[PDB]
């Protein structure tokens, strides 16, 4: 059948039985009248309970061994579905797809069922699931600490062209998979004040809000290491009636629903409340369990990143619990507090950093504020020790934002308080230190390091592309999967007519599959002999789907005006969810679908150019997607996509990649030869040197024939026939204040965008440049970011060791 | 030794023989006063009498057969030397390499001393002796009629930075390869008037010079052809008395010196009396060896080529004979001529255009004028009838060009009275039908054809790079030395170490050999180790050595700015000659030698980087050269360079090109595949958008950092310390009039040449792209082109049949 491991007598048999026991007893139905919702639940607690046994003995192997402790931290885990990914880490695929088949089942059908846990925006949470996945695969004592929205992304529905928003109801059914653990709930306070009394500050008259803990298995790959990811849910304590009771809805509204922004910052009271109450939650865990294993070895026992500066206040949190409570000298709780937390940063653009209005802290944080203060007090007094008399340093480097309204600058508070700050890819690490971060790296050059992303080749090649890993390993054994850079062996089959062949052939076999179910659940047909040309990632700007829809209308200009031209067919994709307050980025989704309805119903063109809007882009669409693609679109702006981690699934799935030399991109065509990657545009420089110009887009409107027909389509309604004016925002963003600089990358867009369909056009030549990427990807695997993680910033040693049974 | 033809016992022990006979009989020595130039010609002599047998065959195998005759008439033959690729054509090296060895002499050093035949200018001249070779290589009955000039090109001199000309005086100590044919001497009219009597009109009163033939063997490659190259000399006839013998050195002057003007036209009168003079001899001996052999079949015993407009006086000549000598309706002669015409065009700039003033042709040739102006008269009524109305058309393609002085457009004048009409390259022959000549094609369609051209393989690989063409015979034999398309087998090894290492080891040697000679002869050292950037070609403007001099500027001014850090090593050789009255050109080459005198005496960058001017580029250099570079440099503006061909001899002897999409680089990208070319630049197109526009220079120097300050180097004196304001015109050039919009294609050229720098640093790899354009320059040799000529312009088939012995 495949690498999906052995489909044994023995566990075939015990496997039907526990999924009838657990449909009897479990769900209470019979054969008679259960649906197949029914069947994924028997399924999925029977798949559970194979890893009960592992998850008590891993948390119990590290109670005895007392290993050092990995926290990490995130207001976002964008886990997606977790039934395929637990039978893929547990070797039960083929056993578990052979018992339901003998009950006249389809586990295809029933893993279809399942709902993705979208607690995540994009990026960012994805790579806290992918981490989390492979801590557990290299022996990690690591823990995923969160909060458990009840409402995760909102679901996408396009109407009338336009994106429209509704509830993530994901826990409706409910969810087998967490483990309620009521009996460790936690206080939370808020607001209060602080007395200062004869030793030391009380901070009193405080709201409590209780934190509930869920726990959620996180099983490594084939090691029988599960680790645990904890979620905490808000609670309202128990001490006119009807009112009062109905009022207990304002204090659990902290965990209802995760704040849709990508890449933007909005001060609001709730989303600070979410903050604080992961970091005070999982605190007092961190030191519960500590206390159970002097806080000077708190540091030797103790790790926790910070994923953004999300999670920020756990600095000042554990000053205050260690100051305020364990009574410690300040300068003593200083040192424990730096050397355990280490900061990761994300992005450079300076809408998106948090900078929380003095005001808000003041009246919800009272205590942490006053320590703050004292934190930038002290880290001031060192900057001024060391740059004596420069008094814009100073004001440039404090953690106070004077103005307005005075703010406290996150990232500034998270770089001063840990031992360690890195950023995500090579090129955004070098800016952090050359731009952003320049004073601070200068005045600690130390803490400064670069981890660059990766993403878990389990969930990215096995489970979603088994095809691929089943020719792979057919070659080079299944090693590769937790050691990915084994993949480099492939390139002595770059010349192997056997391989290129199958490579091309399972390509083929999963746009049939992605063809067929756009026609399925969504109904519109597309040709399979096309270029499958996609760009999904969530809409903004900075990543320039703007970009990609002037590339589609010039091909359909051009098409238009030399009809019996021969063009290689193309179906271009594009997806993402776009935050309900961006205005721009609902009017770039519009614009994409207005451009599917001219272009796609145009009898002129034909077959030869699709353009369709992926909707809905979430985990499991991406797992359906990225494996059917040919060409991957990584256009933003040199210097705005930190590192990006969707570029990476493409590569190792079997897509060339169209980019500019940007985020990770730069790495991915270092790997695997700046010749086998389609780079085009201005790089980080060149946008530099515009800047200091001053960017000016009437300039290419005027100087690019093809680029003026396409505004002057925008602007005139050709896309928009009842509202002419329509897209007027867009056109005038473009011409005026395009902070992205689209048409300074369009020439050089579309002449890179001819050379791929040049390529295209020589199968043989096209598989063996994809061979020589997918070879080259092992550098990617987020197992190598985390061993990088583990040794240069926890103090760690990971282990592939399997633990005992 | 190599496959330089077979070393026979019998053989060597005659040419020993013969050798010592001719140096006792013919040169009048003995062994004790010979010189090296003495033992040259007893070699030359015995090598001569090896083709005598041949050559007397073969002239006598073409009046038995009678087969149609293809005459090529050029003002330009580029020959170069002869005795080595005799030898080859013969099979007669290593016979004669053994042979002198035993006569205790080194060959090698007796080829040195045999002066180069430069009567050519450059390329045109080049094609011509190409073709030479091909057509006798291909068996065709083929005779090239030009003009013996007593002084070919200029030897050129470097004095103080400068060029200095001195005469080529190539006949001093003879022409062993010649033999002068008194007895076929004919006359040649000159001045006179027309005289319109009862029957015709009669050319009375004429000057009279004659015509003496010397004729030139051309061997084919080892097939017992030898060709005649027939070139006429100026002679008084016999009929103060000191004062009139000494003027006869007036009529004598005609074939006294090539002038030495490359695509650049000068009326002078002189150089029209040597157009007519090569015209007037060759058709009457044409004439008068195919009465030998009712005019109707003449084109079918009889092809001209017309190589370029300086010999288009054929056409009213041809017409004269007919209509005034044979008295042949004109009508009939109009047939005849059209039909046995045909014009080859080499550059479409306006400059190069022949336009002769009515007044010059009016004086010396009155007939030749009113044959003209019939020719145009009914050519006119022609037009008039296919675009009635089309007043402006008629003016636009008059042979008759009215203004300040009337003058006569020869490019016209093809045109209309040849049956084919071709470009050089498929980019050039398509701008002909584009622009220059769109309004003839409109006209006749079927006069435009293309002709790539070719280079012949004897001269440029088995001759100046015997170890590549050896290492080739090993793997795929000795056959492609007449069949180029056989190089296309060398791609199945360029994944074989052994081959890889042995192209590598051969360029290696050449380079060493080159380095050797450069100390030898002109003495100031090279290393060995760095890239060998070379462009050698004639100097001018639209060939755009400036712009290779502005790199070589960035490269230097970037070492300074960073001494420390690594730059691959390169020495670049540029070399050519400029027109004696060309400033800039002149100028040019001063700008070459002064950015040498500061690069190679500067201690910060020690050996990476030297600039040395090839001085006296010429064909045998070429020989020298060319197998020695690693970067082939062809970059003229797009839509300049007709073909150029020295791009096609560095693609033949392992060097990899960087260059425009111009002339034939694009089909040379084309056969090897764009990633093994380094292309840049604008191509036509945008050099036409920029036209549109208005080029300004300014906007780039205001744009570019590294530019403005090359620029400002040259204008303050950088190069030129005791003379500041040295290079103010070609400042002034660069900012406000240059056509070639050098600035326009900087930026491109430099990222495009960083990258070849990259790949030179891995040795492998940049000799497996290596191996991939040798294996794809088959369709550039010149028997390709002769046979697509012969086939469907002249109307005779190619013949690969080795000769009766
Ligand atoms: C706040 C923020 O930057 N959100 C976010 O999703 N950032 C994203 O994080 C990913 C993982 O590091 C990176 O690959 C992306 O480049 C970055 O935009
Ligand atoms: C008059 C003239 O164009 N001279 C000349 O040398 N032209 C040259 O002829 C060569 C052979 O066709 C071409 O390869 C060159 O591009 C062209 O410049
Ligand atoms: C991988 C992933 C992302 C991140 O994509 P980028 O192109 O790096 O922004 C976002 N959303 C989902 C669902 C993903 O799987
Ligand atoms: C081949 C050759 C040329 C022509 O070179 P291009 O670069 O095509 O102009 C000119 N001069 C000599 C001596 C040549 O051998």
């Amino acid at each position: 059948i495949s690498v999906r491991g052995l489909a044994g007598v023995e566990n075939v048999t015990e496997l039907k039985k526990n999924f009838n026991r657990h449909l009897h007893f479990t769900l209470v139905k019979d054969r008679n009248v259960a649906t197949p919702r029914d069947y994924y639940f028997a399924l999925a607690h029977t798949v559970r309970d194979h890893l009960v046994g592992r998850w008590i003995r891993t948390q119990q192997h590290y109670y005895e061994k007392d290993p050092k402790r990995i926290y990490y931290l995130s207001l976002e885990f964008y886990m997606g579905r977790t039934l395929q990914n637990t039978m893929v880490n547990l070797a039960l695929e083929n056993a578990c797809d052979e018992a339901t088949y003998q009950l006249g089942l389809d586990m295809e059908e029933l893993e279809e069922i399942e709902e993705d846990a979208g607690l995540g925006n994009g990026g960012l949470g994805r790579l806290a699931a992918c981490f989390l996945d492979s801590m557990a695969t290299l022996g990690l004592a690591a823990y995923g600490y969160g909060i458990r929205y009840e409402f995760g992304i909102f679901n996408q529905k396009i109407c009338g062209g336009w994106q429209m928003e509704e509830a993530d109801d994901w826990l409706r059914y409910g969810n087998p998979w967490e483990k309620a653990r009521p009996e460790f709930t936690l206080p939370v306070h808020f607001y209060g004040r602080v007395e200062h009394t004869s030793q030391g500050a009380k901070w009193v008259d405080t709201q409590v809000v209780l934190a509930m803990p869920y726990d959620t298995p996180v099983p490594g790959y084939r090691n029988n290491v599960v680790n645990t990811m904890r979620l905490w849910s808000a609670k309202a304590p128990n001490d006119g009636y009807i009112q009062a009771v109905l009022d207990r809805n304002l204090a659990e509204n902290i965990s209802r629903v995760l704040y849709p922004n990508d890449n933007f910052f909005e001060g609001k009271e709730l989303r600070l409340k979410q903050e604080y109450f992961v970091v005070a939650a999982t605190l007092q865990d961190i030191i519960r369990r500590f206390k159970s294993s002097n806080f000077d070895a708190f540091p030797d026992k103790v790790a926790i990143q910070l994923n953004d500066t999300h999670p920020s206040l756990a600095i000042p949190e554990l000053m205050r619990v260690l100051v305020d409570l364990e009574r410690l000298d300040w300068d003593k709780a200083w040192e424990v507090t730096v050397k355990t937390c280490a900061y990761t940063n994300h992005t450079v653009i300076p809408e998106a950093l948090e900078r929380w209005p003095v005001h808000l802290l003041e009246t919800l944080l009272p205590r942490h504020l006053q320590i703050i203060y004292e934190i930038n007090q002290r880290f001031l007094n060192r900057v001024a020790a060391a740059f004596p008399g420069d008094v814009d340093r100073l004001r440039r480097m404090s953690l106070v934002e004077e103005g307005a309204v005075k703010r406290i600058n996150m990232a500034h508070l998270c770089i001063a308080g840990s031992h360690a700050v890195n950023g995500v890819a090579r090129i955004h690490s070098e800016i952090l230190k050359k731009t952003i971060f320049k004073d601070f790296y200068e005045l600690e050059p130390h803490k400064f390091q670069n981890k660059t992303n990766g993403i878990t080749p389990r969930r990215w090649l096995v489970l979603c592309n088994p095809g691929l890993a089943e020719i792979i390993a057919e070659r080079i054994g299944e090693e590769y999967i937790s050691d990915l850079d084994q993949l480099r062996k492939l390139l002595s089959y770059v010349d192997d007519e056997a391989f290129i062949r199958d490579v091309a052939k399972v390509k083929q076999e999963n746009k049939l599959k992605f063809a067929a179910y756009l026609e399925r659940e969504y109904k519109v047909h597309i040709n399979p002999n096309s270029l499958f040309d996609v760009q999904v990632k969530r809409i903004h700007e900075y990543k320039r789907q703007l970009l990609n829809c002037l590339h589609v209308i010039t091909l359909y200009n051009r098409i238009k005006k030399e009809p019996n031209k021969f063009v290689v067919p193309r179906t271009v994709m594009i997806g993402g969810k776009a935050a309900p307050g961006y205005h721009m980025a609902k009017m770039i989704i519009k614009l994409i679908t207005a451009i599917g309805d001219v272009v796609n119903h145009d009898p002129v063109v034909g077959d030869r150019l699709r353009v369709i809007f992926l909707e809905n882009y979430r985990v499991s669409l991406a797992e359906k997607v990225i494996p059917a693609a040919d060409l991957s679109e990584q256009i933003s702006t040199a210097g705005t996509e930190a590192s990006g981690t969707g570029n990476m699934k493409f590569m190792l799935n079997g897509a060339l990649t169209i980019g500019t030399m940007d985020g990770a991109n730069v790495e991915m065509a270092e790997e695997a030869g700046e010749e086998n990657f389609f780079i085009f545009g201005m790089r980080v420089e060149d946008v530099d040197r515009l800047d200091q110009r001053g960017y000016n887009a009437q300039e290419y409107y005027d100087r690019i024939p093809e680029l003026r027909q396409i505004i002057e389509q925008l602007s005139s309604g050709f896309f928009s026939p009842k509202q002419p004016d329509l897209f007027k925002d867009i056109v005038n963003m473009l011409m005026h204040h395009d902070r992205f600089k689209v048409f300074a990358d369009y020439e050089e867009y579309v002449k890179c965008q001819e050379r791929v369909s040049a390529l295209y056009k020589n199968p043989r030549e096209w598989t063996r440049m994809v061979i020589r990427n997918i070879a080259t990807s092992g550098k990617f695997s987020s197992d190598r970011t985390i061993a990088q993680y583990a040794r240069e910033i926890w103090g760690v040693e990971p282990s592939r060791q399997r633990l005992p049974a």
